[PDB]
């Protein structure tokens, strides 16, 4: 493209220099990022959504955002929260009656969101694929840690919360992100289930061997990190996080999103969300979302004391996505990839970026 003018974004540069070394060295097929910076949202785009079509990644694009969808879900649940629907130290037996006689007689719908019930495993056994065989595995499951006592992050556990809260509100979790949540929060382009009229945006996930694929359906994968979102559309959700929205409920319901429970070294758990005191060094950040914390049970610290930056990883087999902003500074950022690639990577990035929006 020798001759051609440079785009004229002055914020190009910086966010280049950090996302251009990214997909070359993990060989990234597209990736759309946009940033937050004095109220302005900027869209940066890169390589390509569909190998079958050749079409460019664009903000429009829609990406599987997979644990980013633990945010969107846990401010259902704020909702319900803000609704009086539920409150977060109800027993989780409460909202379902086939739960009557578990353990989950003894553990609040607070620690199904905070993956601290007692060591729920990160993923369903595989032999769990029917709503009859889930309710089964949760009524044997037996407890591992007292509840509140270590974080162990899980998909049934997080999944069990947004499910127990959309059935507080008499309603279909998907119909329910859809048709009441999302538009509440100005995403006219986020689905649960993208409609045959969204598809053509709908990007491929690319698997390590450069295969084709996307989200396979599972237990409770809506609930755990089944969304589909645009880059423009998670921005908007960053904005939401800062400066709110008209609905009051759901204005409420950010705000509880954002309240600290417990922390794991430097992170502190909110619903969804997972903070950091701001600024924060790049090792903190790594940390914070490092393997010993994703993957390991961690005993739970006191809370962070209520600047802050908020942030959520969200990865799929073909997908790899990061979020983070930091309110009090009104920055942001949203990188969103049809290939998983190491967490660490987006840290490091998103990170580096960050700081020079802040300058
Ligand atoms: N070893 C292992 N890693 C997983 C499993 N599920 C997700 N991960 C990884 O854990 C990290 C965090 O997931 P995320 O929060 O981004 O969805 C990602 O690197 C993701 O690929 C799993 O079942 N086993």
């Amino acid at each position: 493209h020798h001759g051609e003018a440079s785009p004229v974004d002055p914020l190009r540069p910086v966010v280049d220099a950090s996302i251009q070394p990214l997909l070359k060295e993990h060989r990234i097929p597209g990736m759309a990022v946009a940033v937050l910076k004095d109220g302005k949202a900027h869209y940066f785009n890169y390589g390509v959504a569909n190998r079958e079509s050749g079409a460019g990644v664009s903000e429009q694009t829609l990406f599987e955002i997979g644990s980013v969808s633990k945010t969107l879900t846990a401010t259902l649940g704020a909702y319900a929260v803000v609704k009086g629907a539920m409150q977060l130290d109800d027993k989780a037996s409460r909202h379902a009656p086939w739960l009557k006689g578990s353990a989950f007689d003894s553990i609040t719908m607070g620690e199904l969101a905070t993956y601290s019930a007692g060591g729920l495993p990160l993923q369903f056994p595989e032999e769990v694929d029917s709503s009859e065989k889930m309710r089964a595995y949760y009524r044997q499951w037996a407890p591992v840690y007292s509840p509140g006592s270590h974080r162990q992050y899980s998909n049934p556990s997080i999944g069990l919360f947004g499910h127990l809260a959309a059935s507080s509100l008499k309603q279909p979790f998907a119909p329910l992100m859809e048709q009441t949540l999302l538009p509440g929060l100005g995403m006219h382009h986020t689905y649960v289930n993208v409609p045959k009229q969204a598809m053509a945006s709908y990007a491929y996930g690319y698997s390590k061997e450069d295969k084709p694929i996307r989200v396979n359906p599972g237990m409770l994968a809506d609930e755990a990190y089944g969304i589909k979102t645009s880059s423009a559309d998670l921005l908007r959700f960053v904005k939401a996080n800062i400066g709110g929205v008209d609905d009051k409920a759901l204005q409420q319901a950010i705000s509880l999103t954002h309240q600290g429970h417990y922390s794991v070294g430097g992170m502190t758990q909110g619903l969804g969300w997972e903070s950091y005191a701001y600024p924060v060094t790049e090792q903190t950040l790594l940390a914070g979302n490092s393997a010993k914390v994703i993957l390991e049970a961690n005993p739970t610290a006191a809370p962070r004391e209520s600047q802050v930056l908020f942030n959520k990883t969200g990865s799929t087999n073909g997908f790899g996505a990061y979020v983070a902003f930091v309110p009090a500074r009104g920055i942001g950022i949203v990188m969103l990839a049809n290939r998983n690639y190491p967490i660490e990577a987006r840290i490091k990035a998103a990170h580096a970026i960050l700081a020079q929006l802040a300058g």
